[PDB]
């Protein structure tokens, strides 16, 4: 059997399930905070001050509600920043865009063209973001925003200031857990592909969905996966090595995947399976490249080796390796480096030799992918656990410092949306419903500095007033009870603000746009 | 454990029903629909915006209205396009005259009378649809209706357009995942033949519902397969071999059935199983036919060979084999090309030597689906996803060329059954209740059109007045809110518009017509 | 406070108040009806098989059903006929009309056209019985019919034939009740004008609600009268005679109407109030007029003469004056004949000397209703009982054969509503819902002879198609189940069918056409 | 407009736009169903109409600012 429910019903039980997540998570938005506790099955309470952490453990008994809040919190979560602020924001916005519009438009609007509004203001006031934002280009420049990303403390910001300026902007920067007590960086040979693992059933660190093996070993194979008969070997003396294996390959499915997802469940072996990087005769060129970085050799049937025929010194074998849901790492891959460079040099007589734009603009991608080089840093400091904060400090300024270098930065704690309503003063749409849509999202643009010093406990009015009141970067810092931001370094990268900004936009579009509901019952 | 329900309460249950999966289905119409939400038992919320998703999750926990909506969904279903407009303009039009139907019927009409004329008016309807529907002839008008149904991409529609010159009217298309970035054409032997798998148990690729096999080995039988003790050596060399295994037997059922899905189910063994094309000497020789068109040997008692006897040498080999519930396609069977010609030569011999009209037809189709044989649309881009989508894409497109080189194309937007409702202006039926069912089937031609401006938020009464008073394609752009589609580019094929409104004639009658409803207690 | 409902809610509870009244009046309706037990608050139950009596006994609790119960009394009790076989012919073709009206409504019809579509269906049905009937003008079949409505005894026919014979056919003629056992006939001077009594406090007679007053004394008075003060003298003369007055004046209203109701009721003085009859100088003209009639005087301002010393000698002596609702009948006023005559005498004298055709058509109605004269006819038998009741019967002829003669005959039993419905097969209306109206009053027109026969407990589509196939007269003869009905003697007049269909017709039109009701809270 | 022409039970909104594109006097004459208003004689005074319109904004003005309803106990 299955509900159904249609039209004002269903739009009125989304919005009660969406208020419901939205009352769960904005509450734990900005400085100053409030605290939502956690029951947890078999533990202590524990509470949080973060949105993310909230959202998560919301699931709702009533079908309908549950559809909307996981809606919402799926759509929300799109956005890249986890820190914080970035899957609350969209929330909130996306609460006060579907409020509204639904409850206007049960009083008569047409809610396509309410739609059509929405997106319409949402790309002019995404326009008006990107034109406000102020670049960052320049060592201290990139070091004073890390260090406004890593809560003050001056030696993490020069650390990945410097560590950019080494590796480039477009380059990969990685941080791992250390033994020694000192702080250093080193760059290393690597890779890293936009190609994650299979299932995932191989995250090891649980808290950060990745999966990490030390010391693996590389098999580069170019066919498909499917049968457990033909790779017994490899298995085997991968376990006599005691040693992971992280399996490349081109598609494994069926009672392969099933057989190593066992044997990965029960422990007995440490295995990780991802799709292979490239695609195609470039695939086959990233592949043999890959190989040679690792030191290991291809296992394909264009030069007859069976996949039983790979051994100890046909695999490739590094250091450290993350799988991540998109992404996977190679760093330090353990290969003989004067090859390397014979492959640089051959990549530079390739530039020279090719003609087509688009084969110089991939093989570039290329050489700036194997001579590009991984950036490491060995975070670390007198105690244990301290080092476990510092190094998830240094996680969350790698994130906010790529995203600023990326889109450069606004006047963070929701002001960046009040100087960016300034482009909806006169913007009119085609008719009345889509002039409503922009009152609508300019009304909703100003909901995080609302509910950020509502969470303060003082008169949102007012503070809105006179924020609107200024220009430039004025604006209220929670923090301090203060009207100053420019200097202050209370800021949010514009790119988090904008993808947050989108992501509600979309997610009220789709939900005023549904007028059928499908549930199962219980 | 039973409840009968007789008469007007039977019919109202259906109509409760039917009126729920109409509503459920009506939503996502048109260019201006709007969404649908569902869940899947695990993981994310999902949304839809065509109706044949959408019309897959409806089941009711009433069982009469249950019973209605799985009804209309499968008479619904069997229009033969899957992209969209068909089956949900079905559903739209047989909601639309069932309820007008039981409206009325409640005045006192005779259901028969209503059936009849039903009936009547919807064969008068078909006749002035195909005698308003344009022809195609031609690779310039075949690349433009190519080109409408890929949303204005030309590289497809010269694509399509050439193959369709190139393979012949009713010749045969087959699209495949090519591994290059170029999108490539080659004309190959192969063969199709209208039967497919003997189990629903059997798909692999579930999402399009059809199995598929990669360089498999074929099998040419001629009597029947029903116990296990006979095929044992032919599964084992074939699983030695680890290549799938295609099965062409006279019919196969009981325990090797039963083998054959616990083998296919543990994953073990890839293999298939189809009917013999053909019948009686007809049979033989075609089976002959593909026999010599994949390169193995016929398996039979009056030429003294025994399944078991059967080996590698003798199978039959192949790179791409399609199984779908209808049809499969072979493509490219691996034989000597001289033979299959000098197959040929003997074919038109076999022609100018028959006398009788049947047996000579009976060649020249043997001849024209052997020699033709199998067009290949390698379907090559850059990353992987987006090629994906554009296998999709240009499948649907192929879809469409297809059924409007069959039956013509027609104004879309429902514009072509407003245009059909002038034929029904003159005709009366022997009877009042006759002319009832005429005007009832009248009013409802209108209904798709009425709902996709619904959608669209706009009153209906204006645009389909408005359109009335028009001539020849004048028609609502839903698009763009202009009223020219005679060079603008919405249309829709003839005959899926043909068969939904005689799908949803039929279903109408067969519900008018209804006056008792037997379910189960659950 | 009262109740307020709309819609189709309120013309339900309008027809199931019309569905209680029908079937409690249809069941009387034919020659072989069935029995209404009705209760009674002091004494027996009575038992009726005319449905008119069973009408007037009609009020139901819910105030809607009981409000469109009142609606259809109002509008049948108008018939000319109270005989029987009008009203509830009326009630009958009412109920079918509307309930197929409803019906077809709730189909998805247009009222307005509905409505329009009955009225020009019913003036084709009375086009048809216009033509159909068979006209009556002639001593001898007047005397037929009288037989026919009378039970067939032709004494009380050749009376009435001659009866008419004498008095002219807008001559009247009246029942006394006689008291000599032979019956005798008599024609004197006598009056009729259209102005019942002023209250229906005066009647006397309730079973007919006529008030009749023996031997009175009648006054002809010009001006208004209004108060107590001026009429002292008249009425203490007239009780003092003991004898009726009959009060001819402009107007009485107000304390002059308390004290005569009051003293009427009380029974202390019996005495009746009628307007003046024509207008103005008519009025004076007329007045006088009477005045010579009667024998009495005229008392007005203009001759100088007051009320209060008016005299036994001014006034005038008649001997009955049956005052009913509308009508009032003067006979035998005591004036000297010669005095008559000489007035017809000057009446021609200004018939001769005017020159307007205005005039003359007025002073001709004048001359027809003084020297015509009124018809009496005295109703002797042998016992009380059986007196009375051939007085009932003369009254029930009287009023048959008047009708009869205005309007011709028609075959009864509902025939000649059958044979009127040829007229309706070639009427088409503007628009489909005309003709679904012209459809409704077609099957309408068969219910008083399908009601007719069933109440015989015989199937109805049997002898209803038999009747259909036939032409002319022939129809169905309940009282002797044969099927012939030209000379069989069971008609009725064309007028009370034309009426009664009009009046069904009209009551229709009024409440398909009703989307408020509005009653009283208990 | 539209309970003048849903009175008669034809659907409102396609007179209603096509009465909107004509200008000057061109109307709906419910009577007989035409479209010409200036001779055809179905006339109202601007008096009475004015007078409405007027009324019905002020009690429109007047309902909508309302807080509070004081009614007897029955």
């Amino acid at each position: 059997a299955k509900q159904i429910k249609f039209d004002t019903d269903a739009r009125n039980a989304l919005l009660r399930g969406v208020d419901k997540l939205a009352d769960a998570v904005k509450v734990t938005l900005g400085p100053k905070g409030r605290n939502v506790i956690i029951e947890k099955k078999f533990g202590a309470p524990t509470i949080t001050k973060d949105g993310v952490t909230v959202a998560k453990e919301i699931e709702l008994e009533d079908p309908f509600e549950n559809m909307g809040a996981q809606m919402v919190k799926e759509v929300a979560s799109k956005t890249s920043d986890v820190a914080g602020d970035g899957t609350t924001t969209a929330t909130v916005l996306a609460q006060a865009i579907v409020r509204e519009g639904l409850k206007n438009v049960a009083a008569g609007a047409n809610p396509m063209d309410l739609k059509r509004g929405i997106d319409k203001a949402v790309e002019a006031v995404v326009e008006e973001l990107k034109k406000m934002a102020k670049p960052v280009n320049g060592k201290e420049e990139i070091a004073q925003v890390a260090t406004i990303s890593a809560n003050n403390d001056p030696e993490i910001g020069k650390l990945i200031a410097e560590a950019m300026e080494k590796v480039g902007k477009d380059g990969v920067i990685t941080v791992e857990e250390s033994k020694s007590t000192e702080t250093t960086l080193d760059v290393v040979e690597g890779m890293q592909f936009d190609r994650g693992y299979l299932s995932p059933y191989f995250v090891t660190d649980s808290e950060k969905m990745e999966a990490v093996l030390e010391n693996p070993y590389i098999l580069i194979y170019d066919k498909k996966i499917s049968n457990m008969k033909d790779l017994l070997p490899i298995l085997e003396k991968v376990a006599q090595s005691g040693k992971p294996l992280l399996i490349i390959a081109e598609d494994v499915e069926g009672e392969a995947l099933a057989t190593l997802v066992v044997n990965k469940l029960r422990g007995t072996l440490k295995v990780c399976a991802v799709k292979a990087p490239g695609f195609g005769d470039r695939r086959k060129a990233m592949l043999e490249d890959i190989a040679i970085l690792t030191g290991g050799t291809v296992i394909s049937e264009e030069t007859g080796y069976k996949l039983e025929n790979a051994t100890l010194d046909y695999l490739g074998r590094a250091k450290r390796v993350t799988i991540d849901k998109d992404n996977t790492t190679i760093v330090d891959g353990a290969g003989d480096k004067e090859d390397i460079k014979a492959r640089v040099n051959q990549i530079k007589k390739q530039i020279e030799n090719t003609t087509s734009d688009y084969d110089r603009e991939k093989l570039q991608e290329r050489l700036a992918k194997l001579a590009g080089g991984v950036a490491v840093i060995k975070v670390g400091a007198a105690t244990e656990v301290e080092m476990k904060e510092k190094k998830a400090r240094v996680e969350d300024a790698l994130h906010a410092t790529r995203a600023a270098v990326e889109e450069g930065i606004v006047p963070g704690g929701g002001v960046a949306l009040i100087r960016a309503a300034k482009a909806l003063e006169n913007l009119e749409g085609e008719n009345g419903d889509q002039k409503t849509g922009v009152k609508i999202v300019r009304r909703a643009l100003e909901e995080p500095l609302r509910q950020i010093v509502a969470n303060a406990g003082l008169e949102g009015s007012v503070v809105v007033n006179k924020v609107k009141e200024g220009k430039g970067n004025f604006g209220y810092n929670a923090r301090t009870e203060e009207y100053d931001l420019i200097e202050a370094g209370v800021i949010d990268p514009a790119k988090v603000t904008r993808t947050a900004l989108q992501n509600a936009a979309s997610i009220a579009g789709m939900l005023l746009t549904t007028e059928c509901v499908i549930t199962e019952k219980p």
